[PDB]
């Protein structure tokens, strides 16, 4: 109250910070109403917001200094590096909202009961902390005066945790979120008659569907990301106010049951096992439906035409089912509000009706990937002015013809995916006018010609995927201006020339795959200036000279974060004929079926069956890392391997096989702790196998055959694991698994 007490409480909080300089304008002889982070009314402090400031202090400092302020109405400390746990404290009765999200609060969730000191508390957000529920679930939260409680993203593992929260009553509760825990058991919110928002998603619920009682107030129901399979239809039948219903990522089955459609705006049944065709009774929702997600089920049939009246539908996700027929334009154009259209991974056939060019001017995302669409790409597409299309996903179809340069009109285009098709012609230089294009993916086509240098104008280019084409020429110098590139893969073309030394300017460059081309010259030492390079595949080319030791200078300082989250497939080498080269083909694979990897048989000499790994890219570190994959096999590299080769603790494959490398294996190779595969076969390596290699503990595969090696095999680590074949054609070589070292 009194200004003297206000200032001293606040400054005592500042004086406890490890870095007092985080609150620079907080001074012991100014009015706190002038402080950054402070809100005042009539010269009295009412709210404090130090969110996203690394205060690095325990909750004891908060409760004793800030939460004791008389008249403080709200305290926001989201992502402030608060740790410790909530304990008893004297709480101003004016405090109504407390945001302690995204901190390091620990202890059992029963600690939050001590927040009952706050007689006026109505909003509590302790999400993204480490509260848990050890031992028995008993007692109660005893915060029944709350209107909004968010316990999401904690470490709460237990059954009937929800009952524990609401045990003491929930008449006042309007918004409950406990998502992202490991909670199970029953959800009984029938006594919470003013509950409008319920999010129990991403938990461990596998038994009863939540019981909603009269469901008088519920507008938002999210039970997705569990293992539910019960009769949710009966559970929500009385939910006349339900605006959002998310039951996706569960174990539900059967046809689409009855649903409350009066107020329904968002409906997701995605990632379940629902069957049948889209029922007609869903037309009742078209007065209000703004988003529909039926993706990832066993639906079939055409798109019912009642969807024509769904004029408010902004997103229509039907992907990964078995819908067939031609592109139902008769219905799509009536969807005046449609902004996202996802029919991917279906069996929609036919050519692209001309009327499709109209949707370009309203859609933001047109996803038709993985279907039976034939014919060419509409040249008249995007010819409608002020087009708004941002994502065009047509990959894995049967499109023929050329890439229409008119796609340059789609000025708002950020991602372009024409891969896995039969497109001929060249890459039009007009694509360089896409000032916002980030993803350009055109791999597995029949594109001839050179790469357009007009891409130097695309300063936002992030990925550049052009594998399996007939491209000739060199790497255009203009791409140096594409400094945001994090993925460039040009393999299986007929490219020539060298790797430009400006490759080291691309600090975001993480993956660089150039295999099965005719690149020449030495390895640029500037590849060591790449702060993000983690995947380097140069196999089957004409590189010569020696390996520069400088390319491994960024080891221990590599960052790999922008590259994470990208769908890929890794096709392990068949290990059969000498035709298949390299460890494996890392291939971009967004919106493509692995079943259609048979198309690679006409372009890749490898056996694909039982050798295709997939998923989303996930580097083994966030910072202070190194290179992960290094394959320069099938070239003409000479000289000796530099000792710096062993400075990559995250390298799990190293293939230098089929070259002209001389000298001995550096003992530093034994520092490659993470090495899974080590191929050095078909070279001129001489000397003994360094004993330090017996320290490699994760080698699932080695091959030192066809060299000039001699002496005993380390035979102290994993070398006995391997069959003789991996050591044959080394005359002087001996020791198990080879014949014993004799005179
Ligand atoms: C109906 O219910 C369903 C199911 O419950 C629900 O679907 C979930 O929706 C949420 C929110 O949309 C999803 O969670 C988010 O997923 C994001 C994607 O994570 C991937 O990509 C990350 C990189 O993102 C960047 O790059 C990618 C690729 O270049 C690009 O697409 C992105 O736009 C972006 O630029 C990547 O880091 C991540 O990998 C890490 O995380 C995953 C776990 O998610 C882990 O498995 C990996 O090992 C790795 O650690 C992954 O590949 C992601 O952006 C996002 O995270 C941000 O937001 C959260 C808060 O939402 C913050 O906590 C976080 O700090 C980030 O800011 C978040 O995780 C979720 O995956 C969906 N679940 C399913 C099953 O689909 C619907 O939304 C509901 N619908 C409604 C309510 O209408
Ligand atoms: C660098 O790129 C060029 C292309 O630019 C690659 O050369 C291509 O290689 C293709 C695959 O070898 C080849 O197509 C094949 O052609 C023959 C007839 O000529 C067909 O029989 C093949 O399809 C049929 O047979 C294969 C047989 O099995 C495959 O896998 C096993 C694995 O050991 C091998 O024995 C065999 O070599 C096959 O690869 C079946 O898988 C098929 O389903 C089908 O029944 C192929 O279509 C192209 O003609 C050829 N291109 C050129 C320009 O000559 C080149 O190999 C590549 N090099 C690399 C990556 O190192
Ligand atoms: C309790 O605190 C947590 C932690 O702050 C809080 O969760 C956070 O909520 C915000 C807001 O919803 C999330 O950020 C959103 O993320 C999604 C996906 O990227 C977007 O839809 C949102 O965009 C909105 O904001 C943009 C910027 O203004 C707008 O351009 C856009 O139109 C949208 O309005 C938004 O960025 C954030 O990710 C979470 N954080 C975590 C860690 O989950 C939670 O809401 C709080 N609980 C309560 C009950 O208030
Ligand atoms: C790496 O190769 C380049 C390109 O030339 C190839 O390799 C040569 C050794 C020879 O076999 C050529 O027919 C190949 O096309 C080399 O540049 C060549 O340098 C050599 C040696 O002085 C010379 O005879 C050629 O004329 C050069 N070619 C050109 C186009 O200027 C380069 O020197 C090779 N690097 C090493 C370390 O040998
Ligand atoms: C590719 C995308 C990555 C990004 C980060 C670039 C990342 O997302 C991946 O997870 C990557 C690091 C995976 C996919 C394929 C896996 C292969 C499988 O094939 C084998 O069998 C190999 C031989 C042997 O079995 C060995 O033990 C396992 C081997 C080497 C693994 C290694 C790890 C993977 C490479
Ligand atoms: C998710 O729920 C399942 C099922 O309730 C849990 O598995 C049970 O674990 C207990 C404790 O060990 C066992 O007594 C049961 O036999 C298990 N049941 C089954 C069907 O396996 C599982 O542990 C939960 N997971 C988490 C992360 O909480
Ligand atoms: C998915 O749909 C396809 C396409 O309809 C089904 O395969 C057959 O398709 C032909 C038309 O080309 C129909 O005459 C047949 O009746 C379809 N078969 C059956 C059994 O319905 C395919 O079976 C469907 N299922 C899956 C899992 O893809
Ligand atoms: C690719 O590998 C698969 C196995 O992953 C091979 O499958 C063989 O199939 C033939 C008949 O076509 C059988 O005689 C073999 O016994 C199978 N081998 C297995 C299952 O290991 C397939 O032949 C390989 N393809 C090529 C071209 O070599
Ligand atoms: C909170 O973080 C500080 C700063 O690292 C640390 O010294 C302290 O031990 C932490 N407190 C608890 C209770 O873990
Ligand atoms: C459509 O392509 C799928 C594979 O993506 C195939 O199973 C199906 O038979 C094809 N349909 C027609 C009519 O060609
Ligand atoms: C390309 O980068 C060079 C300098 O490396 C610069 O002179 C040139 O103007 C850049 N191009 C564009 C279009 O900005
Ligand atoms: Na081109």
């Amino acid at each position: 109250q009194s200004l003297y007490r206000e200032i001293h409480q606040l400054i005592s909080f500042k004086d406890v910070l490890p870095d007092k300089n985080l609150l620079p304008d907080w001074s012991s002889n100014k009015n706190p109403c002038t402080f950054d982070g402070v809100t005042c009314r009539d010269d009295k402090v009412t709210s404090i917001d130090l969110s996203s400031k690394p205060l690095n202090v325990g909750f004891s400092a908060v409760s004793s200094s800030l939460l004791s302020l008389t008249g403080l109405e709200s305290l926001f400390l989201s992502n402030s590096h608060i740790n410790g746990s909530v304990s008893g404290f004297k709480c101003s009765a004016s405090l109504t909202s407390l945001d302690l999200s995204r901190n390091s609060l620990s202890g059992p969730v029963t600690t939050l009961t001590s927040l009952g000191s706050c007689s006026g508390l109505k909003f509590l957000n302790v999400s993204s902390n480490t509260l848990d529920f050890p031992g028995k679930v008993s007692g109660g939260l005893k915060l029944n005066s709350l209107e909004v409680l968010d316990l999401s993203a904690n470490s709460i593992s237990g059954a009937n945790v929800v009952g524990w929260v609401l045990s003491d009553g929930c008449g006042e509760l309007k918004h409950l979120a406990i998502s992202g825990n490991k909670i199970s058991g029953d959800v009984d919110v029938s006594r919470c008659v003013n509950l409008e928002f319920l999010d129990v998603s991403s938990n461990n619920f596998s038994t009863g569907i939540p019981f909603l009682g009269d469901c008088s107030a519920l507008q938002h129901l999210d039970i997705s990301g569990n293992k539910l399979s019960g009769d949710f239809s009966r559970a929500i039948s009385t939910c006349t106010e339900l605006k959002l219903l998310n039951i996706s990522s569960n174990q539900f089955v059967g046809p689409i049951p009855p649903l409350p459609l009066k107020s329904l705006q968002y409906l997701s049944l995605a990632e379940n096992k629902f069957t049948g065709e889209i029922p007609d009774f869903l037309s009742g929702a078209c007065d209000t439906l703004t988003g529909l997600d039926l993706s990832g089920n066993h639906f079939y049939g055409a798109v019912p035409p009642f969807f024509g009246s769904c004029s408010l539908l902004e997103s229509l996700a039907l992907s990964s089912n078995n819908f067939s027929g031609e592109l139902p334009m008769d219905t799509l154009l009536k969807m005046r509000g449609l902004k996202v259209l996802d029919l991917s991974f279906n069996e929609f056939s036919g050519e692209l009706p001309e009327s499709l060019t109209n949707l370009s001017a309203s859609l933001l995302t047109l996803d038709l990937s993985s279907n039976n669409f034939s014919g060419p790409i509409l040249p008249n597409l995007c010819q409608n002015p002020k087009n708004t299309l941002q994502e065009l996903y047509l990959q894995n179809n049967g499109f023929t013809g050329k890439i229409p340069p008119t796609l340059s009109n789609c000025s708002e285009l950020v991602s372009l995916h024409l891969s896995f098709n039969y497109l001929s012609g060249t890459i039009p230089s007009s694509l360089g006018s896409l000032s916002k294009l980030r993803d350009l993916k055109l791999w597995l086509n029949m594109l001839e010609g050179e790469i357009p240098q007009e891409l130097m104008y695309v300063k936002t280019l992030e990925t550049l995927i052009l594998d399996f084409n007939d491209l000739t020429g060199e790497i255009p110098s203009g791409l140096s201006n594409c400094t945001n590139l994090n993925w460039i893969s040009l393999s299986n073309n007929r490219l020539t020339g060298e790797i430009p030394k400006w490759i080291g300017r691309l600090e975001n460059l993480a993956i660089l795959k150039l295999s099965n081309n005719s690149f020449s010259g030495n390895i640029p030492a500037e590849l060591g200036d790449c702060r993000s390079l983690i995947w380097l595949d140069l196999n089957t080319n004409l590189f010569n000279g020696t390996i520069p030791a400088a390319m491994f200078k960024q080891s221990g300082k590599i960052a790999a974060n922008f590259i994470a989250g990208k769908r890929y497939v890794y096709i392990k080498n068949d290990g059969m004929k000498k035709e298949c080269h390299g460890a494996g083909n890392l291939l971009e694979f967004q919106g493509i079926r692995s079943e259609q990897l048979n198309r690679l048989s006409t372009r890749n000499p490898c056996n694909i069956t039982s050798r295709v790994y997939g998923g989303h890219t996930s580097p083994t570190f966030d910072n202070n890392g190194s290179m992960m994959f290094l394959d320069m096999s099938y070239n003409m590299l000479s000289g000796y391997i530099p000792k710096e080769i062993g400075s990559m603790p995250y390298l799990f494959i190293l293939n230098l096989g089929h070259n002209d490398i001389s000298g001995s294996i550096p003992d530093e190779v034994g520092d490659l702790r993470g090495l899974n595969i080590l191929d050095l076969s078909s070279n001129k390596l001489d000397g003994r196998i360094p004993q330090a290699m017996s320290a490699l503990t994760m080698l699932t595969e080695i091959d030192l055959s066809n060299n000039n090696l001699s002496g005993p095999i380390p035979e102290m680590g994993q070398f006995e694991t391997f069959p003789p074949a991996k050591f044959l054609n080394n005359p002087g070589l001996c020791g198990y698994p080879l014949p014993r070292c004799d005179p």
